[PDB]
C-alpha cells in the first residue's frame, strides 16, 4: 500500500505544481519518469523547482497560520546533500544566521534528506533551534516549563544548564545509524535577544524580561507529493501576541501577569478591575516597542490580520479554495477587533503541508 | 411524519426528565397518556413540572452559553393561558419588572402557548424586550445598526422614533389571526438604564454612553419534548464584554473605540501602539464599574469562566456529557486568560434547547 500512496500523492502534487508554474505541458513526461523511479527504487527525487514550490505551497496550506500572505517569498535552502552531523550542525548554524539577517528577518526553510522507508536520515529533537530551557524539581520552577522534558533529555546526554530563566538549549539531533543524538552549544554571536522595556513605564525593566529574536520551528514534518521531509526547520518573524500574550503570560509558561501588574502600578486583587487584561495590553505594547527599538522584525496582531485579509482576497482572485483554523487564526488579544473573528473558515487539510510528529524524547 | 417526530421526542424527554426528578416509576403511565393524547388531538400538553424542568434543561444544553452554572435556579413563568394581546403585553411588562428586580436580576423565562400545527399562537418580533432603535439614511447613522430592519418595520406600523442614539423600541408582536403585529411603547418606569462612567477618568462621561440593565431575548424558540414554544422570552444578567467589547465596540454597532481612545488620552494612529486593545480594556472596566455603582447585576468574563469551570465539574460529577461551542464560549477580551481557551468542547446539539427562527420582518 505504501507505494500506491506515494504514486497517488505524486500525481496530484506534480499536476498542481506544474499548473501553477506554467509547466503543464511537462506533467505527462515527468509523471512517467517518476513512475519508473518509484517502481525501480521505491521512491522519487524532487527537482529543485518542485521542492522550492512544494515548501511554499505547504506554507500556503497551513490552516493555523495568520502570516500566509507572504507564502511565495519563502527562502528555500536545499540541503538534501548532507551526510554528516558536522554538515547538519553547520546547516543549522547557517539557517540561524541567514534568517536573522541582523534583525531584518528572512522567512527561510532548510530542507534535509527525507525519510526513505519511513527511516529518518536526520532527526531533530529541538522544537525550535533557539529556545529556553526549563527546570522543575522540589517545587522549584526555573525557565520555560514547555521545555522541561527536552531539557531533562539533554541533561541525560552530558549537557548542563546554568539554571537561569533563559538558558539557551543546545542544538540536539540524531543521525541515521546512531543510537543517541549529539548536542552542540549555540554560538551566542548567532543569537539575537531582545530585552523587554516599556515605552512609558521605566520600571518595566525591573522585570528583567527578554525573548529571542527568531522563532525557528524544527520538529514539524514537511510533506510534499508523498515525500516525507521530517527534518526541515523553518522560520517567520514573530507576531507580538505570541510572546506577550502566551509565552510570557500563560500560567503554564512564564506566568508574568501579576509581576507586570505590580510594575505598572495597578492592584491585582479584583477580577472586576480587569487587571489581567490591562497587564496583557501593557506587556504586549512593551514587546512590540522593544523589538522595534532593537531593529528586529515583528508584526502586531492588527496588521497581521489585515495582511491575512489580503491573503484571503488573493486566494479568491487566484481561484484557490481557502482553508483555515478559526480557533488558531484569532489572536489571543482583542480577537473581536479583527475581521477573522467575524467570519468562518473551512478547516480541511490540503497537501503539501506541515505536520506534527511524535517526540523522540518523552 | 410530523406525529412520529413528536412521539419520539416525547419519549426521550419524559424519560430523561422523570429520571432527573426521581419520578422514573411514573414514566410508563405518563407515556401512555401522552400517546393517547397525540393520537386523539395531534399534540400533548406538558405538566407544570415538565415545562419548568424542560426550560431548565434547555438552558443547560445551550452550547454557546458561559453562564450555565445556574441552570437549575431559572425562574419559570407559565403563561400558556394567555389569549389576548393585552394579556401578552401585560405578561411582557411583568417579565421586565420581576426579572429586573430593582437591579438584582432574576434569571427568568415567560412561556406563552406553543405552536399547534406549526401555527404560532403568539409571534414576538423583538430580538430583546429592551433594545435600542437604529437608523440609516443618506449616510446618516443613528442608534444601533443591528436594529435597523426592525426599526424600519415598526415605523411602517405607525410608530416613530425620536432618533436619539438610544431610542427604546416598542414591544411588537402578532397574535394568531391578525395580519399585522401591534406595538406598545415601553413604560420608562420599567426600564433600568446605566450611564457609563470610568472609575479613574472623569472625561469618560463626555462620551454620554449608556446601556440597558437586562438582556431579555425574545425571538428564540424553546423546544421541549417535541413541543415548539416559539414565544418564550428569557433573561440572565450581562457579562461585561457583551456591552464593552461588542455592543459599544464593534464597527457594525456603536463603534466607539476611537472616541474612547480620545477621552482616555491616547493616540489612535498606530497599530503597534495597541490603542484599540487599551481602549477596549478601559471601556470594559467602565462598564463593570458603572453597573456595580448603580446596583445592577453584572459579571466579568474571568468570574464567568470560573463559574463555567464549576459547571463542567458539576456535569462530570452528575454523569452528564458536556456540550459547548468553543468559538462562542471564549470571551472577546483576553480569551487565553481563561481555561476555556485551553480545552476543547463537543458541539453536539442536545434537546431540550433554544433555537434560532426566521424573522417575520426582513
Ligand atoms: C512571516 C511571518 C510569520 C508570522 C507572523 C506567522 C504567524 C503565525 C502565528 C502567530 C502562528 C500561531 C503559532 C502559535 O500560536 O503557536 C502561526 C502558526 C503556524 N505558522 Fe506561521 N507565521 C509566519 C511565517 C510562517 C512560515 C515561514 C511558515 C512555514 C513555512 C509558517 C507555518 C506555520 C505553521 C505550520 C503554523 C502552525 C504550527 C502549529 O500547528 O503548531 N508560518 N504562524
Ligand atoms: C445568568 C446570566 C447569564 C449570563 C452571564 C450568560 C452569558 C451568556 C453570554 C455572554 C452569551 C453569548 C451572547 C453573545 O455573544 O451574543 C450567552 C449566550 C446564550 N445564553 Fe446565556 N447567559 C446567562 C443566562 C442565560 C439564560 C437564563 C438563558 C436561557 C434560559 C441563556 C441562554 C443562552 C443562549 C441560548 C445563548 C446563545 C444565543 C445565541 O446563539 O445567539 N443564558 N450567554
Ligand atoms: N511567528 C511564527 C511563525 C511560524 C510559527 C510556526 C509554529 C509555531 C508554533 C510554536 N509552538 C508553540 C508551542 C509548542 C510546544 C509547546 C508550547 F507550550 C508552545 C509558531 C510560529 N510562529
Ligand atoms: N447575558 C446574556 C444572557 C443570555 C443571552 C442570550 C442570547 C444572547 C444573544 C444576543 N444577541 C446578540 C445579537 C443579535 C442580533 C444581532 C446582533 F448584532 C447581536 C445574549 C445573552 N446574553
Ligand atoms: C463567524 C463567527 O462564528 C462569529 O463572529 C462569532 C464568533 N464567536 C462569537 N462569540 C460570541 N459570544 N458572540 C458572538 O457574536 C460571536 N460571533
Ligand atoms: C484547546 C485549544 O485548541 C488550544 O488552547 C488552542 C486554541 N487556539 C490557539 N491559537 C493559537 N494561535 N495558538 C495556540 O496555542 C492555541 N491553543
Ligand atoms: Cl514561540
Ligand atoms: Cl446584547
Amino acid at each position: 500500500e505504501e507505494k500506491e500512496i506515494l504514486w497517488n500523492e505524486a500525481k496530484a502534487f506534480i499536476a498542481a505544481c506544474y499548473q501553477e508554474l506554467g509547466k503543464a505541458a511537462e506533467v505527462k513526461d515527468r509523471l512517467a519518469d517518476i513512475k519508473s523511479e518509484i517502481d525501480l527504487t521505491g521512491s522519487y527525487v524532487h527537482t529543485k523547482e518542485e521542492l522550492e514550490h512544494g515548501a511554499k505551497m505547504a506554507w500556503r496550506n497551513s490552516n493555523r497560520c495568520i502570516g500566509r500572505l507572504f507564502w511565495n517569498s519563502l527562502n528555500v535552502i536545499d540541503r538534501r546533500d548532507v551526510r554528516t552531523k558536522e554538515e547538519v550542525r553547520d546547516a543549522l548554524f547557517h539557517h540561524i544566521e541567514t534568517a536573522t539577517n541582523n534583525g531584518k528577518i528572512r522567512p527561510t526553510i532548510t530542507i534535509f534528506p527525507p525519510e526513505e522507508k519511513g527511516e529518518k536520515q536526520v532527526e531533530i529533537w529541538n522544537h525550535q533551534l533557539i529556545r529556553y530551557a526549563g527546570y522543575e524539581s522540589d517545587g522549584e520552577r526555573i525557565g520555560d516549563p514547555a521545555s522541561c522534558s527536552l531539557t531533562a533529555a539533554c541533561e541525560e546526554l552530558g549537557w548542563r544548564g546554568e539554571r537561569t530563566d533563559f538558558d539557551l538549549l543546545p542544538l540536539i539531533f540524531r543521525m541515521k545509524g546512531d543510537e543517541q543524538p549529539v548536542w552542540y552549544e549555540l554560538p551566542r554571536s548567532l543569537v539575537i535577544e531582545v530585552p523587554i522595556t516599556h515605552p512609558d513605564i521605566e520600571a518595566f525593566s525591573d522585570l528583567e524580561l527578554k525573548w529571542y529574536g527568531v522563532p525557528i520551528i524544527s520538529d514539524m514534518k514537511l510533506e510534499v507529493g508523498g515525500i516525507h521531509y521530517n527534518a526541515a526547520p523553518f522560520n517567520g518573524w514573530y507576531m507580538g501576541t505570541e510572546i506577550g500574550a502566551r509565552n510570557l503570560a500563560d500560567e503554564k509558561r512564564y506566568d508574568k501577569l501579576k509581576k507586570v501588574a505590580s510594575v505598572i502600578g495597578i492592584a491585582a486583587d479584583y477580577n472586576t478591575d480587569l487587571w489581567k487584561d490591562q497587564a496583557l495590553v501593557e506587556l504586549n505594547k512593551a514587546v512590540l516597542h522593544s523589538y522595534k527599538k532593537q531593529g528586529v522584525s515583528i508584526v502586531d496582531h492588527h496588521t497581521a490580520a489585515s495582511q491575512f485579509k489580503r491573503f484571503e482576497e488573493q486566494a479568491e482572485e487566484a481561484g484557490r479554495k481557502l482553508t483555515g483554523d478559526w480557533t488558531w487564526l484569532i489572536p489571543p488579544i482583542s480577537p473581536a477587533a479583527t475581521h477573522i473573528f467575524h467570519r468562518s473558515y473551512d478547516n480541511s487539510i490540503v497537501k503539501p503541508n506541515y505536520f506534527y510528529q511524535d517526540k523522540p524524547y518523552e
